[PDB]
């Protein structure tokens, strides 16, 4: 199991971290979300599907810099959705095949009653995101640790 990224990067077996860098809506308005989808950022596979099974999960997500003190919001995996910053570990996701398969998290950020003007600026860490790797098959436990970086400034309106 090993996992790469839209920035031409790569976490090996084993785990380890990345960085990730994403574009963002120019503009959200209160009352709307910001969607940060890292289902087009993050893809894994499975390295022996032929007898082992991959089980993968969102062990926790945190709110970092503009997220953190502008936003409010969920987490999406694979169909579900549940509070961001991360109060629990989420459901698996397995992983049955070599094929590249996205990693299907996507945040929906709010901005908070206070916000306005610049709430995340560009080239700054907001969220950190551990994906939990086990198997069916030995006692592997590994985590796959990214940084997702704002790749440009969102404003949030008066
Ligand atoms: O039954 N056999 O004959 C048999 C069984 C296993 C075999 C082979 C040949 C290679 N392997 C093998 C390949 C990869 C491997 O671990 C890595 O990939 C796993 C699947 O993604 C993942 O769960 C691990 O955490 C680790 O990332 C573990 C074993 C033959």
């Amino acid at each position: 199991f090993a996992c790469k990224t839209a920035n031409g990067t790569a976490i090996p077996i084993g785990g380890g971290s990345a960085n990730v860098y994403v574009n963002l809506a120019p503009v959200v308005n209160v009352g709307q979300n910001l969607v940060v989808d890292l289902s087009t950022q993050i893809f894994c596979h499975n390295d022996y599907p032929e007898t082992i099974t991959d089980y993968v999960t969102l062990q926790r997500g945190s709110a970092y810099g503009g997220v953190l003190s502008n936003f409010s919001g969920t987490v999406k995996y694979s169909g579900s959705s549940y509070p961001f910053p991360t109060t629990s570990e989420t459901p698996r996701v397995v992983y049955n095949s070599r094929t590249d398969k996205p990693w299907p998290v996507a945040l929906y950020l709010t901005p908070v009653s206070s916000a306005g003007g610049v709430a995340i600026k560009a080239g700054s860490l907001i969220a950190v995101l551990i994906l939990r790797q086990t198997n069916n098959y030995n006692s592997d436990d590994f985590q796959f640790v990214w940084n997702i970086y704002a790749n440009n400034d969102v404003v949030v309106p008066t």
